[PDB]
């Protein structure tokens, strides 16, 4: 859900980072901050590629897995590593649970034996993949502090694909709005804007800044509107927001290939540590 | 947790025998109240009986699992069933996620493969039983409300027989008094007490009323106490309070040997007739 900054969430997972590496040279198990330990800054990078993998999981999952459940699993992993650390709780496990939350709240009709049937590997491993599942549902719910629901741009985008189809239709060929909207969704969704910004004025700054990517541009769309321009009443405070999160995609550094194979392993020296 | 009173919690239990079989009528899939349906009355048997399974299931388990957690799993599997037909949701799957759901919150140390281990079957089948836990967590935490955090009588018992072992120390062999409370707190929690009264009047009423059992009695001890006697300020109400408790015990019925296993075949009749 949408905190006031940047910053703050930044903090957020400092303190998270920083609270295992106390109570991890609690215990002499660790030199104090000694070499093992991950830097905040090695925990996002992780992250950030294990939310990449759980969208391609996502993504060849059978039966078609629904727009929401994607979107809701995504928010699940990043607000619980708002305040844990990865060197805690492995986030190959957490995404993978943060999917089956997700299935199960948005009453995708999926069971588990179906749902862990995506993952490449044997039978058996796939069970245990299942029992890990089980093992951390409970604390996944208890780290969203009992808030599992989560809204999406998906509902709003169509809203607004509806209204300027309507308001403009030459524009009724907009299914090619569509996937560059699409297109521009997902690589906002890698970012902190869902817990920054609404899903309305998220899924607005799709439909807007794809159409004009596409050369078009209705000078007098925000003039009009789609419940509120679906966002801040002054157009202004609209205005800069989609300016601001269109700069968030902008800086978005993705997942260092070699990085991600020396932080994946750090982060298993910190789970033969033996809690450090 | 303590309700106001046994009719609510008859009621409450209506209302859900109820709902279900409106909506079981809802899709004619079955004769607007046939046979198939359980009455409330034959829901509180199979429960009577599968809170007593729950109970070995917890007995037998290994490793040793502590009073609290056992206590814990039956009033999630009480309070479930409170707003939950058999109908709709089994109570052997039930009882076994409420077990672990209790585990899981208690901070019990006990993986999901050692939990399901103590189940009587084949590898599958226990593997089988922990998918089935999975797919219920999250519907029993739903259930419960969010709210997870159970107290039980165990400690103010403890208390208890520490301040009767002080204040009478011909009763510093009390451990007698342990075992034979021990019976009445199992036999009390068999009935609906634990969502009427205080876990506190509740130890109380199992240590007083298994020394009176055994002839003793401290004509002052209620004059004295620990922590407010641990109950209702005016002695008057904890005096008839242990009174309506070694009631619920009195009048408590056990499962019947026999219309459990029509019952268990009812039940499944309603897990066959799809839904109905």
């Amino acid at each position: 859900w949408t905190f006031s900054s940047e910053e703050q969430l930044a903090r957020l997972r400092a303190d998270a980072n920083r609270k295992f590496r106390c109570k991890a040279v609690a215990n002499g198990k660790v030199l104090p901050n000694d070499p093992v330990f991950l830097e905040p800054h090695e925990e996002m990078t992780l992250c950030k590629y294990y939310e990449k993998r759980l969208l391609e999981f996502c993504s060849v999952f059978k039966p078609a897995m629904p727009r929401s459940v994607v979107g809701t699993a995504c928010m699940y992993f990043k607000r619980f590593y708002l305040n844990n650390s990865v060197m805690e709780y492995h986030p190959r496990i957490i995404m993978l649970t943060c999917a089956f939350l997700a299935c199960k709240v948005d009453e995708f009709n999926v069971s588990s034996p179906q749902f862990v049937g995506n993952l490449r590997e044997s039978p058996l491993g796939q069970e245990k993949a299942l029992e890990q599942i089980l093992e951390y549902e409970l604390l996944l719910i208890q780290q969203l502090n009992f808030h599992l629901i989560v809204h999406n741009p998906y509902r709003p985008f169509e809203g607004f694909l509806i209204d300027l189809k309507t308001r403009y239709p030459i524009l009724e060929n907009p299914e090619i709005l569509r996937k560059t909207a699409d297109d521009f969704l997902n690589r906002i969704a890698l970012t902190d804007a869902y817990l920054l910004y609404t899903p309305s004025q998220i899924a607005l700054t799709a439909i807007l800044s794809s159409a004009s990517r596409a050369g078009i541009t209705m000078e007098s769309y925000l003039s009009e509107s789609l419940m509120l321009k679906e966002n801040r009443t002054c157009l202004s405070q609209l205005l800069d927001i989609m300016k601001s999160m269109r700069n968030l995609v902008k800086k978005y550094e993705p997942p260092r290939s070699e990085e991600v194979a020396v932080l994946k392993q750090k982060l298993e020296r910190c789970h033969s540590a033996e809690l450090a």
